[PDB]
């Protein structure tokens, strides 16, 4: 049997819980493979110790979902000590980090694409709902709930949702922006504060970098009887799709957990076996990276998801 060590940055991350379960399902098809699954409990120091333990247990590959993206180098040097391949997933290392070790790979997404798609969804809905322009100034007065600072998805989704709106001719005014660290409760509390402050009446649209934060905002809006304000997310979690159906969420963007899990597993297994990373698969690896497309979702195409 081939042992592959896997770390998930925290099992209670909504999206990574989906990915974790998918990778375990994929491991069923490989009777020759054993995954050693680790919850890093949102602590890079805990993850680092877990990786040491995995390497001591003789794993032939690592699949690592970092707590801290900047810690890729640290993790690479651990893997290098055993000359073990490492497939990073979902939190993208720098190009320099990936190039520092020939056995380091990455599976994830084109982060900017999710921001562009989200911006196009907002543009569509804004044009179709001019009642959303509460102050009739032709600009979107928005608040934005950001993911972890420095996380490539948080940075790209935040930059590109606004860039895309602006590029499409829709001016925007940032009323508030803060991180809620990908978390529902923090997002709910932050949105509630914004709704309880002076100038809460100016808020026209809520933009969240993910669905779990969007869901927290939905709950805060409900508490204030402000559900007329639209909310947009990213991931297309099942719970989020149910809120698209009910009208509580205006739109989201599928982050394809199933294919990211499958690519991570396939590459890790090949690398563990000493084969080419993409051998026997149709994955297109571009300079050691696989990116899986995002797809926008709203009521108009929900039936497809
Ligand atoms: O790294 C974890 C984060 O990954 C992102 O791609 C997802 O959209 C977030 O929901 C998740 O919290
Ligand atoms: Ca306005």
């Amino acid at each position: 049997d081939t042992r592959i060590g896997v770390t998930i940055y925290k099992y209670d991350d909504c999206f990574m819980s989906v990915v974790r379960k998918a990778i375990e399902q994929d491991a069923k098809a490989a009777p020759d493979v054993q995954l050693l699954m680790n919850d890093s409990q949102n602590d890079q120091s805990k993850q680092n110790d877990q990786i040491d333990v995995l390497l001591a247990k003789g794993v032939k590959a690592l699949a690592i979902n970092l707590v801290d993206p900047a810690a890729a180098g640290t993790v690479i040097e651990k893997a290098r000590g055993q000359n073990v391949p490492v497939v990073f997933f979902n939190k993208e290392p720098s190009r320099k980090a990936l190039d520092s070790y020939d056995k380091a790979y990455y599976v994830g997404t084109d982060s900017k694409e999710s921001g562009i798609i989200q911006g196009d969804l907002i543009a569509k809905h804004w044009a179709a709902n001019q009642g959303w322009d509460l102050n009739k100034d032709g600009q979107i007065q928005f608040v934005l709930l950001k993911g972890e600072p420095g996380h490539p998805d948080a940075e790209a989704r935040t930059t590109y949702v606004i860039k895309e709106l602006n590029d499409k001719g829709i001016k925007t005014e940032q009323l508030q922006l803060d991180t809620a660290m990908w978390d529902t409760a923090q997002a709910k509390d932050k949105m509630d504060a914004w709704l309880s402050g002076p100038n809460a009446n100016k808020i026209e649209v809520v933009i969240a970098n993910n669905d779990c934060m969007a869901m927290g905002a939905v709950e805060a809006l409900k508490a204030h009887n402000k559900s007329s304000i639209p909310v947009f997310g990213v991931d297309a979690l099942p719970e989020a799709l149910a809120l698209v159906k009910s009208g509580a969420l205006a739109g989201t963007v599928l982050n394809d957990a199933n294919n990211q899990a499958k690519a991570t597993f396939d590459l890790a297994k090949n690398l563990a076996d000493g084969k080419g990373a993409a051998d026997g698969t149709n994955w297109k690896i571009d300079n050691k990276v696989v990116r899986v497309p995002y797809v926008g979702v709203d009521k108009d195409n929900l039936a497809e998801f």
